[PDB]
């Protein structure tokens, strides 16, 4: 068995480029806007018709494969081409990021999850829902916060809202810009290689899954010998009112003792960069840094802040029938661990 260290690397090329350039902007100009219902329910036939072939094969593959080698994240070199004066400077927050101007992007990113094939979706306990897709933008407000709004996080990594029974089964981080140069830190439970007696424990549903007393869940579940995870390092260990057992607390500290050799620090994104991640398999996490520079030579060099933008999937709206709006299969209303939001 060959284990996985570290995500896939595709190089794309500048055909590929062009030829998402080109997609992007014939849907804007056939549907409006990413968001659009008409061009959502022909969302699959537009990926696997649209897309550049080999990123199609890549994502088909992808997201059948649970195998022992597969590390559950695909770093997309170079999807697109970032004009930075166009792009213009970064804003205070998320809720002044520009949407016109991201429309196009978020087209790209809902055919990749597209050719899965999987279904762009949003939550209510990530901003009360805030669209198919999020810029994820570092704000002074909330510097040293455990958030995606946080700039100073540090060793910590989680796979995406952990305390949700119906959690997003892909997601996609396209990088805008990182001038300050911050790696992007995954973890895959398929790192561990084959199942041992730390990670079996993780499979007993006592353990706490706190909300961004409480019902308990399994840190592992699927397959026995290859399975999946749903896991928040500083939520579930270094959170003093995560309220665990000592069994279930001390199953998670052996658990984290391994996992935490296996992060995968590495990659450092660039301008134009995707990573692809399968939810159950990778973790995802960022290194610490102050937002808006970076130290070469000893030097200070003042840039434009960081900023992310992420999209979120689900394989099954049946599944998620009874958790999601009346008139909106793809809004998800849960709110911990099965529990809806009481509105
Ligand atoms: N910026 C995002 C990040 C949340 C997910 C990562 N903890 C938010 O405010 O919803
Ligand atoms: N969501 C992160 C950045 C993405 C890193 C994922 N490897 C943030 O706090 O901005
Ligand atoms: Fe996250």
């Amino acid at each position: 068995l060959e284990i996985p260290t570290s995500p896939l690397i595709i190089k794309i090329t500048q055909q590929e480029r062009n030829i998402l350039s080109n997609v992007g902007n014939l849907l804007v100009k056939a549907f409006g806007n990413y968001e659009n219902p008409d061009y959502i329910a022909s969302l699959h036939l537009h990926a696997f018709q649209l897309l550049p072939e080999r990123i199609t094969r890549i994502l088909s593959q992808f997201g059948s494969d649970f195998s022992a080698e597969q590390y559950g994240a695909i770093v997309f070199q170079g999807l697109i081409e970032v004009d930075q004066d166009d792009l213009g400077p970064t804003p205070p927050n998320w809720q002044g990021a520009d949407y016109g101007k991201l429309n196009k992007y978020g087209f790209i990113c809902s055919l990749l999850h597209g050719a899965v094939p999987s279904k762009p979706v949003q939550y209510y306990a990530q901003r009360k829902g805030g669209g198919l897709l999020h810029a994820v933008i570092p704000d002074e407000k909330m510097a040293a916060t455990q958030t995606g709004s946080g700039s100073k996080t540090d060793l910590f990594v989680h796979t995406e809202d952990a305390f949700l029974s119906n959690q997003a089964d892909f997601l996609s981080f396209l990088y805008l810009r990182n001038e300050e140069r911050v790696p992007s830190t995954l973890y895959s439970i398929r790192s561990h290689g084959k199942m041992n007696p730390v990670m079996k424990k993780l499979f007993e549903p006592i353990y706490q899954c706190p909300k961004d007393s409480g019902p308990t869940a399994s840190v592992l579940y699927g397959n026995r010998e290859l399975p999946f995870i749903r896991f928040d390092a500083a939520e579930q260990i270094f959170n003093e009112n995560a309220g665990q057992t000592s069994e279930a607390l001390g199953n998670l500290m052996d658990f984290w003792d391994e996992a935490k050799t296996l992060i995968n620090s590495d990659y450092i994104p660039n301008s134009g960069d995707l990573i692809f991640v399968n939810n159950h398999l990778c973790a995802h996490g960022r290194s610490a840094f102050i937002a808006g520079q970076r130290i070469e030579n000893g030097e200070i060099i003042k840039c434009e802040r960081r900023q992310m933008l992420r999209m979120m999937s689900k394989t099954s709206l049946i599944h998620i029938r009874s958790v999601t709006r009346t008139d909106d299969p793809y809004f998800i209303m849960e709110e911990h661990l099965g529990k809806i939001f009481d509105l």
